[PDB]
């Protein structure tokens, strides 16, 4: 917890820019483990990146949005099929929110014990989302960097800001380690591809660290170089 953070139930919210917030939820494992996602205000609507670990926690994200922003949530995008990112899908579907994930994330979801998203994103060979599969994503710029943390992991830049979201692919520059589902061969190149896709992002948001500078990307890639 840090100055300027807002506690709402057992969740924490931090404003990162005029129209961007980080949501943080916690699961006991080892102690409490944090997972971060994003909330974006885009005109008269709100966009969400990643659920919380659980449905009840994700419901509280929606309650916080109602109180602090009071705009309808148009869509949510989730960045791979693990519990921290997709554990709360039912809360979104119960609320009528359109949900999006990598097609591979939706294909893996049943095996991972997750509820698949309603819609599937596909990607070009250069990693950029096929625009037809990302309808009305507004400032959310979705990029598939290649296999790393998982084979399905995706990343999201926030257009009009200096923020890019690396999900669980990127760790901060103080991390000592990065891998059960991981592609250790391609991880380093995937980390570097994320950096090259969002070359002007100066605030890197990630799932299990507080926001960091671009050094988080390079430090992560150099740690991943050692896995090969
Ligand atoms: S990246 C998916 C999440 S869900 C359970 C597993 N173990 C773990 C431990 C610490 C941080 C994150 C994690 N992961
Ligand atoms: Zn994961
Ligand atoms: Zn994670």
């Amino acid at each position: 917890m840090e100055t300027g953070d807002q506690r709402f139930g057992d969740l924490v919210f931090r404003q990162l820019a005029p129209n961007v917030w980080q949501h943080t939820s916690y699961l006991d494992m080892f102690g409490a483990v944090a997972s971060n996602g994003l909330i974006v205000r885009d005109g008269g609507r709100v966009l969400v990146v990643d659920t919380a670990w659980t449905d009840d926690q994700t419901a509280q994200i929606l309650n916080w949005i109602k109180q602090e922003i009071n705009l309808p949530v148009a869509l949510a995008v989730v960045t791979h099929a693990h519990q921290d990112k997709m554990g709360g899908m039912d809360a979104l579907h119960a609320a009528g929110i359109a949900t999006y994930a990598n097609a591979l994330s939706n294909q893996l979801a049943p095996q991972e014990g997750m509820v698949a998203a309603q819609h599937s994103l596909t990607f070009a060979a250069n990693g950029w989302v096929e625009p037809a599969t990302a309808p009305n994503f507004g400032p959310l710029k979705v990029f598939y960097p290649g296999p790393g943390h998982t084979s399905d992991n995706i990343t999201v830049g926030i257009d009009g800001t200096d923020i890019a979201f690396g999900g669980c692919l990127i760790k901060d520059s103080k991390a000592k380690s990065l891998l059960g589902d991981a592609d250790t061969e391609h991880y380093a190149a995937s980390a570097r591809a994320f950096g090259a896709a969002f070359p002007k992002a100066s605030m890197i948001v990630m799932s299990h660290s507080a926001p960091d500078s671009r050094a988080a990307i390079t430090h992560t890639a150099r740690m991943a170089d050692k896995l090969r």
